[PDB]
């Protein structure tokens, strides 16, 4: 693997082989011992647009395997303001790093600097259209809290239609088997139909719905997503959206399913839900970095 | 010692015991040698408003340490207006670092954090009510260049009533034995009446002074701190004010006392102090990186 | 070498020595094994003023070579507005660190603080006015590139009248032997008269001329500098003056020069001049690296 763009460029096989390395890079945190794996190596973060969260993970899971990290993350005017075009910032980056992680509201962006790169890319959102990193550490959380991913049945809630993590994650799971979705949302925010077509024509069985109660105790994960309030300008009617589709704990209590939210959390999840057992997406949080350490060591390893 | 929030939660044996701990840290850094106590641990800095200078003092005390550090400065927008609740932040953190330092405008959110964390939490200040790490160095200050603690005769000179630092270090001297203790400041600007009750009740030998000439030269030690122009907006009384309190070469000359101050130093004490042997202050905020490696050693190893 | 201020401060032969070192940080580079030759070491980065690059290229220079760094970039606000003076800063800082990189907007300010700190001072620029180690880079560039700095026929493009970086090298090379100068500007942006004082005294053979085509093909190297809008606010004037001395591919074809630019480059230089054998401003950029190392190294060795 020489850069890391998109979903769309690695098999079920390879994403199972980054699911066992991550595996193995999350028993090497859990031995509380310095990991030498990446010494000597410098992470660089690139970072057009703003992402404090996206930094930290990387930064945590680079600074775990021993390795540095050299941060950019204002160039709305450090750059792209002060004339450096991105193909340029890019080769200057990639002789001082060992490896970068790049977030760039344009279209094609991390593409294009994969081109210009000497060393590996890592696309963290372009602008946030194909976040792999996010997907395969919520494929991660499945298989360990469930112990594998085919089979499984699991619902989205929220806004299906402006998702992008949902839409990345959606496309992931229909290279796996027997996966069941479920997809509840307003009708004003559907899972976009192109996608539907994909999932037609893939075969999958799944299913549209209107409401949370309409889910039966048969799914094995839910998975729910934002909708802000630009969806719904009249604070009255935002007011019943979020109240149909909150996830409250008199819901939760009893269900089969974990829960999974790729965060921050601010309206969709109760704050008595965190301490249900069925309540994982602070340990999916934590999940994010040995996933990035396996990221991370095998595109500097893979190249060189 | 779970974490450290408030100097009200240790007696003096335990501060003694830091206090020995950082003397430890002070002669590692005498060796000039690489010093790996704290690698493969890292440090989170979670500042919702902004202090470079707690930042770089931890974050050098930590990468003396052979430490690392993520940072998260500013939270005014990133995630408060971003929607994330402290608590929130403070899980996801938790789960990524060994321990955090933390600088929260809320009261009492230090100590709502220590109860969500996994990982200790170090109060840097909320808004900056109680800074232990300040009032820690200031006593080690003290104790190296005094000798020990108990029996100093010390003056406190500038704004009196909203020195939070001030406040802190009164109230934990006040654990110590044989402590005089003088107020100076502006009238409108004296001691809080309630620490004067709770001095008194700790029948501890106090003044209230008008002026620096009332000072004999028994003080051990002048701690300085400032008076901000927002207690007199007329330039004019300003004038006044900083002109009586300003401590000058003259006045210190042939003096007994050192002289401490938290830092920055603005207006409280002329330059030309600065290179009398009595001026103390910069050696003081030296002393505070070896005195925040006790701490952050301390309570990493405390916890595991 | 206890500071570098200044280029004005150091020799031929002391320039020498620093760039072998510099090819001895390469080959050590070159070698994909961790380099502790400053474990240990703390980088203070202090600028009042921001430079994303300068910051970038000492912090990857310094934990290449396994050393630390703290980062203060803003201090328009942060201290200058604080209150605290410069000089208290430096003090603070180099007592926390064993090195500092400092970008202060006022004059002599970096040498100011050299004589305020017990450590080793490296000037990026005040605000602007020297830049020794982007002079360094740009020798050290020509070395490698030219096998040697003595007998080079060099031409300088663009903003001769403002170009700090210009300035310092002309200077720099004014100490070396049978070095041939050509000075491409428009007559607006002349070489400031008093340099050319200084060329002429040290009788050095120079040109100044109007046009990139009033130079033959026996240049060894082609330095390219900004010629910045605020120059010519006439949009249609200030057309005319970037096509003139836009170095395009066609006029680079089977030139014998190599082309340095400091970067960033902007409208100075074609992108698709990029990929012929003579652009060299990216492999420029990356020798920054390893003489940054040096000069990193050596101030620490220097002084213990
Ligand atoms: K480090």
């Amino acid at each position: 693997m020489k850069h890391l763009i998109s979903m769309k460029d690695i098999g079920k096989e390879e994403i199972l082989e980054i699911l066992d390395e991550a595996r193995k890079m999350e028993e090497l945190l859990n031995t509380k011992r310095p990991l030498k794996l990446l010494e000597g190596k410098i992470l660089a973060t690139v970072f057009y647009e703003p992402s404090t969260r996206t930094r930290l993970s990387f930064e945590t899971a680079m600074k775990r395997l021993g390795g540095e990290v050299i941060t950019m993350t204002d160039l709305k005017s450090s750059s792209v303001a002060k004339g450096e075009s991105l193909i340029d910032t890019i080769r200057v980056i990639s002789g001082y790093a060992d490896i970068i992680v790049l977030r760039h509201p344009s279209e094609g962006a991390a593409r294009l600097a994969s081109e210009y790169s000497q060393v590996p890319i890592i696309n963290a959102g372009d602008g946030s259209n194909q976040h792999p990193t996010q997907t395969l550490l919520d494929l991660y959380t499945i298989m360990r809290e469930i112990g594998r991913i085919d089979g499984i049945k699991i619902a989205f809630v929220g806004d299906l239609k402006y998702g992008r993590t949902v839409h990345s994650l959606v496309y992931a799971l229909s290279l796996f088997e027997n996966v069941e979705m479920y997809f509840v949302s307003p009708k004003e925010l559907r899972l976009p139909k192109d996608i539907i077509e994909d999932l037609k024509a893939k075969n999958i069985k799944f299913y549209e719905k209107e409401s949370l109660d309409d889910l039966d105790d048969d799914i094995d994960v839910l998975y729910v997503t934002r909708i802000q309030k630009e969806r719904f300008p009249d604070p009255n009617e935002y007011e019943k959206v979020k109240g149909s589709y909150k996830i409250k704990r008199e819901y939760v209590e009893g269900k089969k399913f974990i829960i999974m939210h790729p965060l921050p959390r601010v309206d969709e999840i109760d704050y008595d839900v965190d301490d249900l057992p069925q309540a994982k997406y602070f340990k999916q949080s934590f999940y994010g970095i040995p996933v990035r350490m396996a990221i991370l060591k095998k595109l500097i390893e893979d190249n060189e």
